[PDB]
């Protein structure tokens, strides 16, 4: 049931290449749009990932990119997903032509927060939430992607020269303490990225420097497009004590309240 027959796929366009490799746009059974992520040989702990895919296929939320199945009886293995025509959120935010309104940016945060509240409800950690992981569909809806996938990456630079230092709380950087509250911290950084139109967090600093900054209790500061009420929500994600950070349920309530006040 987790297995797609790759003979049912037609390849139409190259979408680009990440750490597992090439992603293509195509159709399933001649008609339905899909994305096809091809997992480069040596890149993944594939038997672990296949077992996890069974769980991932039962996750279902409107703001979570849907995993349709996998193709594992050849290599490279394929992950078949919902097609997100507007591509990765980070590049979408950096296109200045969009001329976003702040109501649109707030909606992007709300989309992600809904997805994360749903993952929170299923005790499923993202583990690498960031704008580079989120996707945007043809209607401008942002959805969370690549959820949990970092667990199966075999390149140790990621697991590190390529680790997501700029999206990690103090306890992760100091002790490798992952939790729901590390996803919360990352979500605040993602809200910062959205309101900053895709600026790299701590843009003047190296990763090493960033980790020192955070150790000394310093923080990102208010994007020009964020109101004080929006800044309060993102900043709440960065409490030094993990247990004092909000849940995604609380964050969602905070976001809806601001939407209502900023209407
Ligand atoms: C930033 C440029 C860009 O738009 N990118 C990066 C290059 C590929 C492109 N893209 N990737 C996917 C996609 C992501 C993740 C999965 O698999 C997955 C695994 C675990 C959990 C959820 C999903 C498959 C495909 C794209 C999709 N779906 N649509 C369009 N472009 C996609 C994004």
């Amino acid at each position: 049931s987790w297995e797609i027959d790759p003979k049912d796929l037609t390849f139409l366009k190259e979408l680009g290449t990440g750490q597992f490799g090439v992603v293509k746009y195509g159709k399933w059974r001649g008609q339905y749009d899909v994305a096809i992520k091809m997992i480069k040989e040596g890149s993944m702990s594939e038997d672990e990932f296949i077992e996890e895919a069974k769980v991932m296929m039962n996750l279902s939320h409107e703001k979570l990119v849907q995993l349709y199945g996998v193709c594992t009886k050849q290599r490279p293995i394929f992950i078949i997903t919902e097609y997100m025509a507007n591509g990765c959120l980070l590049n979408y935010l950096r296109e200045m032509r969009h001329r976003f309104q702040t109501q649109q940016l707030l909606e992007m945060c709300k989309d992600v927060c809904e997805a994360m509240e749903y993952l929170e409800s299923k005790q499923f950690l993202h583990r690498d939430l960031a704008a580079r992981n989120c996707l945007v569909n043809d209607q401008g809806v942002v959805k969370v992607s690549d959820f949990g996938l970092s667990r199966y990456v075999l390149d140790d630079e990621y697991t590190g020269s390529k680790f997501p230092v700029r999206w990690s709380p103090p306890e992760v950087l100091m002790y490798s303490k992952f939790s729901s509250k590390s996803d919360i911290w990352a979500f605040g950084v993602l809200m910062w990225e959205i309101y900053s139109l895709g600026k790299m967090p701590y843009e003047r600093f190296t990763n090493s420097e960033t980790a020192e900054h955070i150790a000394q209790g310093l923080r990102l500061y208010r994007p020009h497009l964020a109101s004080e009420k929006v800044y309060t929500i993102m900043y709440s994600c960065w409490h030094e004590k993990a247990d004092e950070r909000p849940t995604f349920k609380i964050l969602l309530s905070n976001i809806l309240d601001v939407m209502d006040e900023e209407s």
